[PDB]
């Protein structure tokens, strides 16, 4: 009958979690973290997702993540994908653009800096499974060989950058 239930994907938080932002149109009953990946591709103004491993619904929402304690949640960015991130290098000195965030996933960092119209890099503790955001300046704050985190001076690697 096709459409599978919550298989695991690339990006997902996992540890229960969800993010505060509008559920674009409807959400997508007893499919995957793959499939509702595809309909946070499908529905346009969509930058991150939730998918509820518990009720397997996926929730489609807009820019900027906002994890929270959300049981059987997985929320993860419309873009697994790091294709476009730079690993081992850390932006802080810069000036920050958004709050920094706790995710299991430098692609939620990635849904928050790319859905930002004033954010231009971001930065995901591997370590701490956090993510920073700062903007224009970034270069002279930068550290190469950072252990333990990932940065992104781009977009949705998949969707943007």
């Amino acid at each position: 009958s096709s459409e599978p239930a919550k298989l695991d994907l690339s990006c997902v938080h996992s540890d229960n979690k969800g993010s505060r932002a509008p559920t674009i149109g409807e959400p997508v009953p007893d499919v995957s973290l793959e499939q509702c990946a595809a309909q946070c591709k499908a529905v346009d103004g969509c930058t991150h997702f939730t998918y509820n491993d518990d009720s397997k619904m996926c929730h489609v929402k807009e820019g900027k993540p906002d994890l929270y304690d959300l049981t059987g949640g997985k929320t993860a960015s419309r873009s697994c994908d790091r294709s476009c991130f730079e690993q081992h290098v850390s932006y802080e000195g810069a000036p920050d653009v958004m709050t920094a965030m706790v995710t299991s996933q430098s692609a939620d960092c990635q849904a928050a800096c790319a859905a930002d119209p004033s954010c231009e890099i971001f930065t995901y503790n591997e370590h701490d499974q956090k993510c920073t955001f700062k903007g224009r300046g970034f270069s002279a704050f930068k550290e190469r060989g950072v252990l333990g985190v990932t940065s992104g001076p781009k977009q949705f690697c998949d969707e943007g950058g």
